[PDB]
């Protein structure tokens, strides 16, 4: 049965596999909690939170989370309607400024150290190049906090050449549940903003004088952006050029 | 069987159901092409390439097509490992500037005209909150064409307000395959890199010298880059001064 739901290799009851409920009825119990998923197999780490009306739940596989989730979100209990979402990621980090000689597997090595690692993952551009960022999440959030202590204060290093890597708490966008209409607020700045439907401007008109001057700022913004990352790499370069002299010359022992 | 592992909702054969096969046999017939896949269901839209051995499949779901890749790629067939792989998605754009209160039900309707959707999603960030941007996957690669074509040389405007979207061919990161290990090209600079393992640096040594500098380099880029956004709030707010001034005047029919 539910042991199919589980991508190739993945393993179970992960973050990603935490959901959170909300708007729970005064007297649920924990085991009332529980029996509101029992459909979905065994579960994991449970918590409520009675007087506020809300818990957590992890569940064997992400598969069967969505599959949950679905099911259960926007659905009476006892007299209001449970909110179900999939919970915020906070033993998730992202790391940058990676060598692109650093792995999936280099980068799970490195962080293994601070605690046991759920994912870690290099980021890949759409020709398969590393873009020098990644993820990695740990197992608990006391894990992923020391790494980021320790990573923001100290130096730490992947490779050969001292390039350090940049921690910081993932700031995960979400691309799969998105913004649902229903979930926008309907206030009178939404039904002003409703009022004309999706349309191309005609030139000469209103609209497209000002909606021509917003697409002009927005790239000026875009050439200025690119000013700055470039001004990066000319600055990145011209210290690996400087670093590279000097490891010849410690190579050699004069240094 | 098979359709248990559609997600919930999932439409079937889309342009993420698609995977890429490399390193076929010469003598790759199509019904061949088709039996090494017959083990998860009715094949999709097939193409193949014999005299450069490759072709393309879509299969029912997504997880059937995960299964599909981790089953058969870097497998023999016929001499050769086949290269199996999750292909590039060319009908798919990016969608940014998008007003706060685009859904992703409004950013459908709004690119329905130019063919038929796949999906279309509004990225929401770990607070809820529209980011601005968003994807809209056309079933056909003419259809996102027109749809980049149109927006980029004329505007077009999904609310009141005059703010156009601006259009892009979607630049897709992946984030779970990443840079496998055995991915990654060993040649002579991969074992330079990889001759010291995963450290600390002692403050004083020369690897610290040099990675401060590093780091220091990358907070001069984050510091120039919020400039750069910065700047751009500020014109686009006073941009949206001016047209709220004159828009009201336009409803009392003096502009």
């Amino acid at each position: 049965n539910l042991s199919l739901l589980r991508r190739p290799g993945e393993k179970t009851y992960t973050q990603r596999c935490r959901l959170f409920v909300g708007n729970l009825p005064a007297d649920i119990t924990e085991d009332e909690f529980k029996r509101l998923f029992a459909k979905y197999g065994e579960p994991g780490e449970v918590f409520i939170n009675k007087g506020k009306g809300f818990g957590f739940i992890k569940l064997e596989s992400r598969a069967l989370a969505e599959i949950a989730k679905a099911e259960l979100d926007d659905t009476p209990m006892r007299g209001r309607q449970l909110r179900v979402r999939f919970a915020t990621h906070a033993a998730a980090l992202s790391v940058r400024n990676l060598s692109p000689y650093v792995s999936n597997e280099l980068l799970e090595e490195a962080f293994s150290q601070f605690g046991p690692i759920e994912r870690a993952v290099v980021i890949v551009d759409d020709r398969g190049r590393s873009t020098g960022k990644g993820i990695v999440e740990f197992a608990s959030k006391p894990a992923a906090r020391k790494a980021f202590e320790r990573c923001s204060e100290g130096v730490f290093l992947l490779t050969t050449t001292p390039r350090p890597v940049i921690v910081e708490p993932l700031e995960q966008l979400d691309d799969e549940e998105g913004l649902p209409e229903k979930l926008v607020i309907k206030n009178q700045q939404f039904h002003k903003e409703r009022e004309q439907p999706p349309r191309f401007a005609q030139p000469g008109s209103f609209e497209y004088e000002y909606a021509m001057r917003w697409k002009a700022l927005i790239e000026m913004e875009k050439q200025q952006r690119e000013q700055v990352e470039k001004n990066m790499k000319d600055a990145k370069d011209k210290l690996e050029s400087e670093m590279e002299d000097a490891y010849h010359e410690h190579q050699a022992n004069l240094l």
